């Protein structure tokens, strides 16, 4: 998507999670490291287009699906490390973030359809797990979301 004049790429990222308690994690292609969906913005597209076009790009998942249970209200932001800023310069993303609730068999997921994957493939961990295991320069952003998707996710497990 196109920068804005603060060097922050408008996206969206997305909290896939069932009724265990659990919540979609996934594994940045050809490496170890793990973070939920997120995608860019299109100009023209609106937060929720853009989730659902990243749903069904890096998830392969349609709106019917899932069902959207929250969103975070504003952006939240994170800058990169100075190592990797890459005319204009994106220095980080500004982030809307979406809890959606898989009702649709596991196997609907395929991670697979591109010809450039985001992720390898995925599996479910338990809730607070990302907060600890996402690259450290997105971890402030991730404890936010996780606190506000809190209550929800925990009603689905009860
Ligand atoms: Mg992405
Ligand atoms: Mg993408």
């Amino acid at each position: 998507s196109m920068i804005d004049d603060d060097g922050y790429r408008p996206n969206v990222g997305i909290v896939i999670c069932n009724r265990q308690g659990q919540v979609m994690w996934a594994r940045r292609f050809g490496q170890h490291s793990w973070q939920f969906p997120q995608g860019g913005i299109n100009p023209g597209e609106s937060a929720e287009q853009a989730m659902y076009r990243e749903l069904f790009e890096e998830v392969g998942l349609s709106r019917k699906d899932v069902r959207i249970l929250a969103s975070t209200r504003n952006w939240l932001r994170y800058k990169l490390p100075k190592r990797l800023v890459r005319k204009p310069v994106c220095i980080g993303q500004k982030q809307k973030w979406f809890l959606l609730q898989l009702v649709s068999g596991d196997a609907e997921i395929n991670m697979q359809t591109s010809s450039t994957p985001e992720f390898d493939g995925w599996r479910w961990v338990s809730y607070w797990y990302p907060v600890r295991q996402v690259v450290s320069f997105k971890r402030d952003v991730y404890r936010r979301v996780m606190k506000e998707f809190a209550s929800v996710v925990m009603s689905l497990a009860a």
